[PDB]
């Protein structure tokens, strides 16, 4: 079943707040390992980006820099990694879990995580880096005020998440300041440690 | 992608009462014309017997003659679709949907169906069959009280289903009383006038 297959895949939930430095880090993971990144993020921009009227329903929450329903997001994340079991050398989910609920009903729906990548950023570390990708690109949830707010939902929810998967061992943190270089060498400091 | 693969097979949802003849049909539908048959039921009997808490929840719910939650059998059931849509021919979803809420998630992360095939039986002939199969059968829910309560659930939440359906002009009813044979006649014109 493919839950059973989903129960033998390793599963690296990477945490880390916004402009952290995440979705950098998973690309050259996925280069080095093979692995299969999936971002609750790219998701949900997929969806409003067909136009519809729920897209509009998750843009104007996601350009306040709140939490999307719960169900919205697991349902979506899950049927993304159904899709790719078969044929995945394992998982890396950016951005899910934002909450400790958001942990517990995955791990009721699909199964316990293998290990949690840490990505620890400062604060002004990653306001300037979501200013600066704000000038170029085209995302509409980089504004001044906006990167206030996502800080806020990360340091009230999210934060949690870390002291509650400490709790089991697979905790491994990365200091996400400093070259895109010398985070990834931290990163695979970690990875190889346990493959 | 699985998402459009998904919207592009032919899907058969098989509507009817408990002990109307669902499965039987769906055999000869197989046989025949060789179809993807995916009962509900099943698929949570099978996890009934993998001896989980999940399964002993589900187990006293089907007890009851009651629906189990949405997210847990369409978990399963999508699961399935996905396991089998690169080789399938078409499916036949037997016993979901059960509640029109359930027919539009279904719609929103699947595709909407080609037919719904309605297995029209009375409760007398329901009643009388899953005695019968009482007698022998190991199935939890076949006792006289039980039955009493899935008849009940099905008229309820199930025969509403069929009103809403109908106003897309895909419903097609067989009468289920009389012969397996009779009853197998009415449906072979019905997947002959779409195949
Ligand atoms: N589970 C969930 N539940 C409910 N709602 C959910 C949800 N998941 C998503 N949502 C909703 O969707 C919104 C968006 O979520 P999401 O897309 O997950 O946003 P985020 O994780 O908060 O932030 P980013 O994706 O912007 O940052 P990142 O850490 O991926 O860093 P990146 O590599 O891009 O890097 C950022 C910039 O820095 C640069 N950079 C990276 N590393 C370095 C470095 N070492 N030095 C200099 N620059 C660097 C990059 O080039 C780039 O320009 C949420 O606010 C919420 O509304
Ligand atoms: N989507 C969902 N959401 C929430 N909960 C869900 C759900 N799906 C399932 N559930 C849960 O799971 C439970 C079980 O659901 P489920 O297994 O789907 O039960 P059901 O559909 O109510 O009833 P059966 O499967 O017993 O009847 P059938 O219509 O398939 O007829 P059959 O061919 O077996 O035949 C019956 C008997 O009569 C015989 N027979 C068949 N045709 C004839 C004939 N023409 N003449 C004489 N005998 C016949 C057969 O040999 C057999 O012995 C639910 O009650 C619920 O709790
Ligand atoms: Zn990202
Ligand atoms: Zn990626
Ligand atoms: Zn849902
Ligand atoms: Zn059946
Ligand atoms: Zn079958």
């Amino acid at each position: 079943s493919m839950e059973e297959k989903l129960k033998k895949t390793n599963i690296i939930f990477v945490v880390g707040g916004p402009g952290s430095g995440k979705g950098t880090q998973c690309e050259k993971i996925v280069q080095k390992y093979g692995y299969t990144h999936l971002s609750t993020g790219d998701l949900l921009r997929s969806e409003v980006s067909s136009g519809s009227a729920r897209g509009k329903k998750l843009s104007e929450i996601m350009e306040k820099g709140q939490l999307v329903p719960l169900e919205t997001v697991l349902d979506m994340l899950r049927d993304a990694m159904v899709a790719k079991v078969n044929t995945s050398k394992g998982f890396l989910i950016d951005g899910y879990p934002r909450e400790v609920q958001q942990g517990e009903e995955f791990e009721r729906r699909i199964g316990q995580p293998t290990l949690l990548l840490y990505v620890d950023a400062g604060p002004e570390t990653m306001t300037q880096r979501l200013l600066k990708r704000g000038e170029t690109s085209g995302r509409v949830d980089d504004n001044e005020e906006t990167i206030k707010k996502r800080l806020e939902t990360y340091y009230k929810a999210t934060e949690p998440v870390i002291a509650f998967y400490e709790k089991r061992g697979i905790v491994r943190k990365v200091n996400a300041e400093g070259s895109v270089d010398s985070v990834f060498s931290q990163v695979c400091t970690h990875l190889d440690a346990l493959l």
